[PDB]
């Protein structure tokens, strides 16, 4: 409809004003007191930090300079901070301020208190078909978002899913995040959620994101992922065969959506034919779902996570507590001068 492509006028405008103009130091590191280590990886962590004058709490992503340009991950980590300050929708976590010191990065995200989607499947064992279509149609929207955008996103997984305390997604993680008018070439991504092109070492688009989103589905669904095996190479030998067992238990509109998503000829692949997005939203397995309202956060979520207020830690786990150093000489200043 006419007020759909509107729409995504308008969020394109919106998105292109900020990228040509990003935003830069807007604080601080001692305007924050450090409370807990939320997640760490290989060059960086996420703290939960209280904002000492006005005592909001963040999540704090803090990024090491010299690893970053150690691990090969410099462009990934400018394309991360210059995506977010840019966009604006209702499932991805908002960057609230960003800046640099002698020694690190840092990105100041809103904190969502309720934890990893990872964390509730794996309790659960796994969602009914209605939980795992709420969570789906968040997703798909998002999706039409940031490509209409020419953003491909190239992280989907349980983990990079934050639920909020509306039990509503918020997408976090844009380290592998893109703009991309055409192909790319880049290997990233976690080994589970991988498209067929991308293990090939072709050049590949945005149809990437619709492949891992037929694997999140399907994962929600069965409480494992389709293409499991012990070891990568064993992974990536079952993703390029393409060939899934579906569990008893899925319906026969759920079996149909998978093997459109899952197809491993990209060119066949739905989300990625002449209709687009629309080959999704308008499939039987959605029939019962109302994009509108799942936009506009008005239908009742399934499930509410349990947490005490906004500085609750009890949904995320228990990391060795770290010193945040700053060296009194400036490090990699030229490779992030934009930043």
């Amino acid at each position: 409809q006419e007020s759909v492509k509107e729409f995504l006028a308008k969020a394109k405008e919106e998105f292109l004003k900020k990228w040509e103009s990003p935003s830069q130091n807007t604080a601080q590191l001692d305007h924050f007191d450090r409370i807990k280590t939320l997640g760490t990886g290989s060059f960086g962590r996420v703290m939960l930090v209280k904002h000492k004058e006005t005592g909001n709490h963040y999540a704090m992503k803090i990024l090491d300079k010299q690893k970053v340009v150690k691990l090969k991950q410099i462009e990934h980590t400018l394309n991360e901070k210059r995506i977010l300050q840019a966009v604006n929708f209702p499932f991805l976590v908002k960057l609230e301020f960003s800046f640099k010191d002698n020694s690190n990065l840092y990105m100041v995200m809103e904190y969502v208190p309720g934890g990893e989607m990872f964390s509730h499947l794996r309790r659960i064992g796994r969602f009914s078909e209605p939980h795992a279509r709420f969570y789906a149609a968040q997703i798909v929207l998002t999706f039409e978002y940031l490509h209409s955008l020419d953003l491909i996103y190239r992280d989907l997984k349980p983990e990079n899913l934050l639920i909020d305390q509306q039990g509503y997604i918020q997408v976090t993680d844009f380290g592998f995040a893109k703009r991309v008018k055409g192909r790319t070439w880049t290997l990233c991504g976690t080994p589970e959620y991988l498209a067929p092109e991308i293990i090939l070492s072709k050049g590949y688009n945005k149809a990437v994101d619709w492949w891992a989103l037929g694997v999140l589905i399907y994962e929600m669904a069965a409480g494992y992922p389709p293409f499991f095996a012990d070891q990568p190479i064993q992974i990536y030998e079952k993703i390029v065969s393409g060939k899934v067992r579906f569990p008893s238990h899925f319906s026969s509109d759920l079996k149909d959506l998978l093997r459109n998503l899952l197809q491993v000829d990209l060119t066949k692949r739905f989300g990625n034919l002449k209709n687009g997005v629309n080959d999704i939203k308008n499939h039987k397995w959605f029939a019962t779902t109302d994009w509108i309202a799942i936009y506009q956060r008005k239908v009742e979520a399934p499930f509410i996570p349990k947490f005490k207020g906004p500085g609750d830690t009890s949904n995320f786990d228990d990391y060795e507590e770290e010193e945040i150093r700053v060296s009194i000489n400036e490090k990699c200043g030229k490779e992030f001068t934009e930043f």
